[PDB]
């Protein structure tokens, strides 16, 4: 049983920056990874601007230390283009790019060769089976999902995901980095969407079909949710929230291996809206206009 | 433009008892509804120990003011056994009473024939399509759904159920009286589950089923739905929150009425703890053991 004390993360979008920005400021020394140095940099910049976001509101009794607790963060996070060229020293590798099985099993594939021999794969995708990309490698004991949730330094949740031949020593392993990260881990197969978006995204298809069918308007089912089930956002809020076009991606997919699913039938509104480009607070809009 | 002041609540249980002491406690005069004597005397007995509860902090910095809201609000609710004699010339009638559709129909068919012309009839029922009480009646335009949810006094939702046959004069009617109670009302069609239990029983089974299919344990589930999804009560919690036996009742009604919808298949889980009289917080046992 090794403790992960270098971690790689594979991308530099939102969440790839977040695992790695959490995996530093918690002492882990880490090492982010994407296709150029200007994505790099910028995502880096991102990070640091979060993180000194952190820094005045939670050291603003005393700057000096904000200042301190941003820097060392900030350079215990390496940068690299090439993953191939630090996995062979490091613990655990955090891939979070874009949504091509092919292009992920040619990622560590690669990285199979490179990495040491107790190094652990994990993937922090939504949509493609932990299982499809672990047989990429001849690993498959030391591969699993490590699945985060947006925005990483904050959601305490963290699913650990368990394929067939996941052993218990990289189980207990990143159950342990979890911890390690200050979050909270969960259990679940690798079955499609695992504990939360299996629960959360039909919830909110249906809540979108409620509305399609006029049985109720959006601000109401909002109201609705929040009022009398406490809910910290309406399914429409949420929906902007998460990102139409993440959120129509998962379900095409689940429709797809299942296509007579109900709960899986695609919305037309969604599908406009998408096919609109109306993607939600990213780009300024979705059910609902933003400022 | 009717305005509604006195209203008579028929049923004296979580729901009635509740309603009554809202509606009381807002101004507006109530005669509460019952079997027998011994029921009515313990429903008011509810409800003067819920206002204390809370007029004894409320009002801690004036006792004299505590004791004035508590006894002003108690007789300003009026009990009886007769139906009947108590509409003759109220405005609104909710009915919370056993979830048995013939027996609705009867108390409103007779109801219908003593109340005043004006008086709007409205039932607090969760399985049960408005449109089929409200066809007992001749008074379908002033017929409608008006659903709260427990503990009435706290929760602040009221869904307010219009059939394509209850006027818009009776809808805001119900509207107006909803805030009037400092409620938030919002509107739904005449359709199973309304809003809210449309989109969270449904949910809560989709929980219980990964559960059952082995995926992830109760414990994890929960962890992953407030982490995740930010909820206050994980859906297990949540279950045995609301009641198993309450919670089967709706979906067995639904899937009766759909027994090929597969959001609406039995739980093996949810039959045996009901089975097992465990229901939930109000048995000390569900799917986990409470006190
Ligand atoms: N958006 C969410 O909240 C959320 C939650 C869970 C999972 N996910 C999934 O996690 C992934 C992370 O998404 P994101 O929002 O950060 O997106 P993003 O587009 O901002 O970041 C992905 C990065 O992957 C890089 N990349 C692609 N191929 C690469 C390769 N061969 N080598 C190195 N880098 C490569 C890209 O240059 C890019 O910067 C997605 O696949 C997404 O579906 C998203
Ligand atoms: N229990 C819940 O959590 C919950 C949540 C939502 C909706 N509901 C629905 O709300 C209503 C209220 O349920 P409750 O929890 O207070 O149940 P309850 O069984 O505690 O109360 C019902 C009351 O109705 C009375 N009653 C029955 N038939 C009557 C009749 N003909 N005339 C007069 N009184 C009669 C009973 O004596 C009893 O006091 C029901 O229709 C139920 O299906 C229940």
């Amino acid at each position: 049983k090794i403790i992960v004390k270098h971690v790689t993360v594979i991308g530099g979008g939102l969440m790839g920056a977040g695992i790695a920005q959490v995996a530093a400021a918690t002492g882990h020394t880490v090492v982010l990874v994407d296709q150029t140095e200007d994505i790099l940099a910028k995502s880096k910049k991102g990070i640091e601007e979060s993180l000194r976001k952190v820094a005045k509101k939670k050291f603003a009794e005393n700057p000096k230390a904000g200042d301190e607790f941003v820097e060392k963060t900030l350079s215990t996070i390496a940068t690299s283009t090439d993953a191939a060229s630090v996995v062979h020293s490091t613990d655990l590798v955090v891939e979070a790019i874009v949504q091509n099985l092919k292009v992920k099993n040619e990622l560590f594939k690669r990285l199979d060769k490179f990495a040491a021999e107790h190094t652990i794969f994990a993937s922090n995708t939504s949509s493609l089976q932990i299982t499809s990309i672990a047989n990429a490698t001849t690993r498959q004991d030391r591969f699993a999902g490590l699945h985060f949730f947006n925005p990483v330094p904050v959601m305490k949740l963290v699913e650990v995901i368990k394929t067939p031949m996941t052993s218990q020593k990289t189980f207990e392993s990143l159950v342990d980095f979890s911890k390690a990260l200050g979050k909270h881990p969960v259990s679940c197969k690798d079955t499609p969407g695992f504990i939360v978006n299996r629960l959360l995204v039909p919830y909110l298809m249906e809540a979108i079909r409620l509305y399609e069918r006029g049985d109720a308007s959006k601000e109401d089912i909002d109201t609705a949710m929040k009022l009398g089930a406490g809910y910290p956002m309406g399914p429409f809020e949420l929906l902007d929230y998460v990102g139409l076009d993440t959120t129509k991606f998962i379900v095409d997919g689940w429709h797809e291996m299942d296509a007579e699913n109900p709960l899986h039938q695609p919305s037309p509104s969604l599908n406009k809206l998408v096919a609109e480009n109306k993607f939600g607070k990213k780009t300024g809009e979705g059910f609902y206009k933003y400022k």
